[PDB]
């Protein structure tokens, strides 16, 4: 059909920053995560490398995708698909050429795919404050992140869903550990510590004559993978403005809904969650200035000058958002 043709054409941009992820979600019948992951696995030859039967991969991906909530404005399957594709582009950075093994690539992409699965559309602090079952289960630490991992891994046990069935035991153990390490690092409470280590690595960085990163031990390798997926999670303001604005609309809708739940429970409304007292534009500029730009500038230094175009777009978007403030 014409719909399948236009979808295949859009997917030809899977290696490009600024892929039309919203259009892909529409064209695929709300299956962005499944089609984008499948495309990336085929692009990186991951099915042959890890002997993943195609039917098993699709069955797992559709099940995973079904566990993202369709009524959650931001933390849904579109965001998952976007973080996956963004990580995939970051892994292709010339400064990281041949740095990571196929197993580490698989871990980073899989981690990205499951990193927000079964997100209820409310924050860790909300879950802690409402004496939730999730916060009780996880003792108030990385509540959501622990849950995303548990669900992502548990779904591998469903019928014909074990995409890692042909990995050796050692490969499965290593991948599991890396995935856990990466997803737990998406908790924003760890942002400052991740960034400080990223800066430390930038200052003591070792490279080949072509500017390729030399990372020997697990500690440094996982730190870069952690920061890579963290960057992807925080990549919305670095995308073409048309995409960024859609992400902003979605995060604000999700935040406002949490604020609506807090208001009716008599709780103090969380920062930026009050629809009656919001400054969307100022908050985006502050978000860029204090979180997104410091992180991306540091990432850019690590892979210099490979991330220059991403940094340029971020600064363009910050300038535009600032111009909307009288
Ligand atoms: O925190 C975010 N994401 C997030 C991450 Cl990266 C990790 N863990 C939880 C969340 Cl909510 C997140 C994602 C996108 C945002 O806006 C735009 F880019 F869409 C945004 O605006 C902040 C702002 C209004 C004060 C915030
Ligand atoms: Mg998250
Ligand atoms: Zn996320």
């Amino acid at each position: 059909t014409e719909q399948e043709d236009v979808l295949a054409k859009e997917l030809e941009d899977v290696n490009k920053w600024g892929l039309h992820v919203f259009r892909i979600a529409e064209l695929s019948g709300n299956r962005p995560l499944t089609v984008i992951m499948h495309t990336i696995f085929q692009e990186r030859d991951l099915l042959k490398t890890f002997k993943i039967p195609v039917d098993t991969l699709i069955t797992y991906l559709m099940t995973l995708e079904d566990h993202y909530h369709a009524d959650v404005a931001y933390h849904n399957n579109i965001h998952a698909a976007d973080v996956v594709q963004s990580t995939h582009v970051l892994l292709s950075t010339p400064a990281l050429e041949a740095v990571f093994t196929d197993l580490e690539i698989l871990a980073a992409i899989f981690a990205s795919a499951i990193h927000d699965v079964d997100h209820p559309g409310v924050s860790n602090q909300f879950l802690i404050n409402t004496n939730s079952e999730l916060a009780l289960m996880y003792n108030d630490s990385s509540v959501l992140e622990n849950h995303h991992l548990a669900v992502g891994f548990k779904l591998l046990q469903e019928e014909n869903c074990d995409i890692f069935q042909n990995l050796t035991k050692k490969q499965r153990q290593s991948l599991r550990k890396m995935v856990i390490d990466i997803v737990l690092a998406t908790d924003m409470s760890k942002h400052m510590n991740l960034l400080a280590d990223l800066k430390t690595m930038v200052e003591t960085k070792k490279v080949t004559s072509s500017g390729v990163l030399l990372l020997d031990n697990y500690s440094d390798r996982i730190q870069v993978l952690q920061n890579m997926v963290h960057c992807a999670d925080l990549s919305n303001p670095t995308k073409p403005l048309q995409l960024y604005r859609q992400w902003t609309d979605r995060i604000m809708e999700e935040f406002f809904r949490q604020g609506d739940r807090e208001r009716e429970r008599g709780m103090e409304i969380s920062p930026m969650c009050d629809k009656h007292n919001a400054s969307v534009e100022k908050s985006q500029v502050g978000f860029i200035d204090y979180i997104v730009h410091p992180l991306w500038e540091t990432w850019a230094d690590l892979v210099h000058p490979d991330a220059q175009d991403i940094l340029d777009t971020l600064e363009d978007n910050r300038e535009w958002y600032q111009s909307t403030i009288p």
